[PDB]
């Protein structure tokens, strides 16, 4: 009943699922979901399609089998980044073999993962599994991660563990930093530069705030360490500043946009705690003039405990040690449901690039890795 | 033979001469200058009309009677600011008497002055002056002051003294602060925020520069003093800042727009020296990254030596003590030729405002004052 691997792959690549914040480029993942939904139906899984609030008509799919607690969650995203038709030298939607490489938009990131899951399940009898098996297909990972966010917020599901099939060259990944973005906003009071003391100069107040923020930057860099990261400390970046009307007017308003990248172990609440603490002497001096607002929904840090049985099994199956990575995944939201690893075929060297491909040599190892992991946590 | 006072004033207000940095809005003062040049010719002045290099078809007028050293220079600008389409409740180019008030764009700043000079000169015999009388009418005071800058740069004229007819309510003004406006520009090096050490954050460098600038602000407030000014020290203001693309990118550029208002007697070279030395610690640590560009032609401070005959006689004519103002005039350029005073009818409260007027109560005092200064500085 299930087509062969390359045919499953071909149809997924041929179904456009580009995500974009730009209304013009943003395609519905409905056709991608229907493909996955009908195929998982055919294999005997129950299926739930979920509209995702505040997306342009995007959906999650959960495919479920078995009952009771625990089980394995296999998770991926159905969307791809846009393509540059100027730099692609093949049709992005045409799966093309050439020189041990399979070319197409989402070959590496990450439609291959679903083709491998279905391919691995082709002869498996879901009746005879001891523990539940879940397949999650999320919307809009490449933009808001609204799919994974809305799933982790609303789902009753509580698996024993989860693998998110992002391209890692089949290296298991157990952590990455978070990402919070803030606007620091300072209300001045206007006045003529003929008496620059008559008003409240927002730039002078922002100069004070920046002093305290750079002190926090130094404390973060000095007191929090995670040796496995290339940059082993939580980072703080001043990105943008704007304020004032003219050289000859008291600066009436000033705004600073910054980011912080918290290490896995530090929570969002403690980080907003550290930032309010740094700014406190300034907002106290000046009640009601300094506000801190979020620029973009925050992403928590993620880690999987390094001796978790998920990690030991995977490391042993692949004979590869776990890595940390310098990029954000859905793992922070899936980690609220159960211990989570990031592990998939193909490379971020092809992800989001023109003439994206997945090497065909990933085919046998990936089929075998998924088979072994389903037999380990469901049998 | 000259028309009456109200006719002269009517024509000057009826003749648009709005100046503007925007080429689109910048009207030629050619027709204003022509009215003036013919009226001074009719009274038997030698008149030169000079195109001002680098302006949009603008002219200076110098009207001359007599020859010899010294004499009195009476100066004013022919240009007005634009009118706001929303706010005027009558035609800015029609001189209308309402509430003992003469309404019109430039009634107060400062076309009235030219009417009062011509009116006063009706009853003067220029052949019996012992020292020359000069009237200068400048281009573009409200924008670049190119008129007065060019005149000061090029004229061989060295009058005994000069009065600029800016609106001061007929109070003698003897000094004002300068104005310099700079952009402090910092070139950083961008990169992803996942490693902030890979770049040079222009906001951090600008945080450094501002620290040094605020130290200069405090040095200026402390080490320099001129009692007559409400703010008796050179002021410094941080007016605008911008830089950088995104919260997740190292900030590659930052620009700060600031001004300084120096006291009379601080040169523009002294001030630029103080600002570059304040910024030296940042600029020496980050070679090639920090530049200082002028946003506006810089204006030196001005003062007239407070015991020149010009001040003593004008104070006595008016029964008024000299004042200082914060704002700028052409005085710093004119003062390079001769002791200069700023003295004119109409109020700085009408200048540049909708339904601009000059109160008629100023007509007699202003005519007497102009007559008297011509007698006192041209008969002796
Ligand atoms: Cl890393
Ligand atoms: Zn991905
Ligand atoms: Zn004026």
């Amino acid at each position: 009943k299930l087509p062969p691997f390359i045919e499953i792959y071909r149809a997924l690549i041929a179904t456009p699922s580009i995500s974009a914040t730009e209304e013009a480029l943003d395609q519905s993942n409905a056709d991608l979901i229907t493909l996955l939904a009908d195929w998982f139906k055919d294999l005997g899984f129950n299926v739930e399609v979920q509209p995702v609030p505040g997306t342009r008509n995007k959906f999650n799919m959960l495919a479920s089998t078995g009952q009771g607690a625990g089980g394995l969650l296999l998770a991926g995203h159905t969307d791809t980044v846009p393509f540059d038709d100027g730099r692609w030298t093949r049709d992005p939607f045409t799966l093309t073999e050439h020189d041990g490489k399979l070319y197409g938009l989402g070959t590496a990131d990450m439609k291959g993962f679903f083709a491998f899951i279905l391919d691995a399940l082709r002869d498996v009898d879901v009746t005879k599994l001891k523990k539940p098996l879940y397949i999650l297909a999320t919307a809009d990972e490449e933009t808001s991660m609204a799919g994974a966010r809305y799933f982790a917020e609303t789902t009753a599901l509580r698996p024993d563990c989860a693998i998110i099939g992002e391209p890692t060259s089949l290296q298991p990944v157990r952590a990455h930093k978070g990402h919070i973005s803030n606007a620091i906003r300072i209300q001045g009071q206007s006045g003529h530069s003929s008496d620059p003391a008559r008003g409240v100069n927002a730039i002078e107040l922002m100069h004070d705030a920046i002093g305290h923020i750079l002190q926090l930057r130094d404390n973060l860099k000095e007191r929090y360490h995670y040796e496995a990261f290339t940059v082993p400390y939580p980072t703080l970046n001043l990105g943008h500043i704007h304020g004032g009307d003219a050289s000859n007017r008291i600066c009436a308003w000033c705004e600073l946009h910054m980011d912080i990248r918290p290490l896995p172990g530090m929570t969002l609440n403690e980080l907003n705690g550290l930032l309010n603490d740094a700014l406190a002497p300034v907002s106290e001096r000046w009640p009601g003039r300094l506000t801190v607002d979020e620029l973009h929904p925050p992403i928590p840090g993620y880690e999987c405990p390094p001796n978790h049985q998920l990690v030991e099994v995977v490391e042993k199956l692949l004979g590869a040690k776990t890595e940390v990575v310098n990029y954000c995944t859905e793992a922070p939201f899936i980690q609220t449901l159960c211990p989570t690893l990031v592990l998939g075929p193909g490379s971020i060297n092809q992800a989001h690039q023109p003439d994206e491909y997945l090497e065909t040599r990933f085919i046998k190892p990936t089929r075998e890795l998924i088979t072994q992991v389903i037999h380990h946590f469901c049998w």
